[PDB]
């Protein structure tokens, strides 16, 4: 991805987008009880913790585009992956608008809490001023989409989240894009049925984990990932994507039945027009993280990429024996015979991708079911029910989350969430987590589930 042009918003008639000054993140009552190193991401240029230039840092993800045509390998990769998705029978028919907006099986209702994008953010208009959960009104919505139309710019926000010391100091805060409400609704109409099918079929046919429930899905991953494990990471996956990968995505959508006119919103995604605070800029390439189904589209492109890179390094590879599940940039995959992921990494560098060993590893050593992670969680079979696989979130990451809060009014929901992750670490680890929670008075006012209850409901859930 590449920023082709950047100007002051006022030169184009755009108002300044007023965007959060300080973080909503505050130390929680558990800040002193648990150990932790993460702090809220930098959101302001003057942050005293910055040891780098903030604006330069947040845009350094746009490392550029490799300008190439869709080559041999990409075509065979698009064909093979397409044929997998052919078996799902994804309807290319528009989703009817009340489904797309107010919810349906496989596609949650449009989030009424997030930004409405441009121009609503500039007019003081919130989503709850256009949409009502209880009335399911489409009257105002239709009026707005007719009024302001489509391909509106995107509002860029800095993501308010906990980050490491390294990333706070390098100012490498993450950027998410708010699509206009018009374009979110139009995109969920066009690809609603695709999002529904993917959400309802996580695994090795979709090559996608978007929407999965790890309490359930993780016992199925070892059954699907048959051979030797492949696993690695990206740096700045979303903004490293070159336009050629969107051409591949457009090709895969057309093989699925989408017309050229329906794939035009892949061009709205690839060549985007953004509003960040007082600046305004165009980007050629890169996935605008935060737009509609960017996670699904990232996952689809990642199926194209890995397949492409296998074809180019291992001529004679048999993609029919290849399995992979992707969540955006996060990949877990398998093949019957060993594969050198460092070779795949070098090849990806030729396509403008930054691939590293899995989990900040020093080298691309052998990935095992002991050390592999997915969605930051480890894999640990139950000792009593071996075919049952615990998703194990490390207690370090739970410790980091519990020390902060964006609203202490949700202390009960937040801590109970962490419990549902923490118990998979085992009963001794769990009761220590509970013990230290109850060493603060709030901890004793909370309804925390018991270990036996968690494990029972888990075993029963199957």
């Amino acid at each position: 991805g590449e920023i082709e042009f950047i100007e002051s918003s006022k030169d184009a008639g755009f108002p300044v987008i007023n965007t959060p000054s300080k973080t909503k993140l505050e130390p929680s009552v558990f800040h002193q009880v648990f150990e932790g190193n993460k702090e809220p991401a930098v959101l302001r240029s003057g942050d005293p913790r910055l040891k780098a230039n903030f604006e330069e840092a947040i845009f350094s993800k746009y490392i550029g585009n490799v300008n190439t045509h869709v080559d041999e390998y990409m075509l065979e990769a698009v064909d093979h992956y397409a044929g997998q998705l052919a078996t799902l029978d994804i309807s290319t028919e528009p989703m009817k608008l009340e489904d797309a907006v107010y919810g349906t099986e496989g596609l949650e209702a449009l989030d009424l809490t997030t930004s409405a994008g441009y121009p609503y953010v500039a007019l003081g208009i919130k989503k709850r001023d256009i949409l009502s959960k209880k009335t399911k009104d489409l009257t105002k919505l239709k009026e707005c989409m007719d009024k302001y139309g489509l391909n509106l710019p995107m509002v860029t926000y800095v993501k308010d989240e906990l980050r490491s010391i390294e990333k706070v100091a390098k100012g490498k805060s993450r950027l998410i894009e708010a699509s206009s409400l018009n374009d979110s609704v139009a995109m969920r109409q066009t690809f609603g049925n695709l999002y529904k099918t993917f959400h309802l079929n996580p695994g090795v046919v979709t090559g996608s984990a978007v929407g999965c429930d790890p309490d359930l899905f993780w016992s199925k991953i070892p059954v699907m990932l048959d051979g030797h494990l492949i696993a690695f990471d990206y740096s700045g996956y979303d903004a490293s994507l070159s336009p050629v990968w969107f051409a591949c995505l457009k090709m895969i959508l057309e093989k699925l039945g989408y017309t050229h006119k329906e794939t035009n919103y892949i061009d709205y995604l690839c060549n985007s027009h953004h509003l960040y605070r007082d600046k305004h800029y165009f980007v050629r390439g890169g996935m605008p993280s935060g737009c509609s189904g960017t996670s699904i589209f990232n996952s689809m492109i990642n199926n194209i990429i890995i397949r492409t890179l296998m074809l180019k390094v291992y001529k004679g590879i048999d993609l029919d024996q290849f399995r992979m599940i992707a969540y955006g940039d996060d990949v877990i995959a398998s093949y019957p015979w060993p594969i050198d992921a460092s070779l795949l990494a070098e090849a990806g560098k030729g396509y403008g991708l930054i691939m590293t060993p899995a989990d900040k590893g020093e080298c691309y050593n052998e990935v095992t079911w002991t050390n592999v992670t997915f969605l930051k969680r480890y894999f640990r079979a139950d000792e009593q029910y071996p075919f049952l696989v615990h998703p194990v979130m490390p207690m370090k990451d739970i410790h980091e989350s519990i020390r902060w809060t964006k609203d202490p009014k949700n202390t009960q929901d937040h801590v109970r969430s962490l419990c549902l992750l923490a118990w998979h670490n085992g009963e001794h680890e769990y009761e220590e987590f509970i013990r230290k929670i109850r060493s603060v008075p709030v901890g004793r006012c909370l309804t925390l589930p018991a270990f036996s209850t968690l494990r029972r409901k888990w075993l029963d859930s199957f």
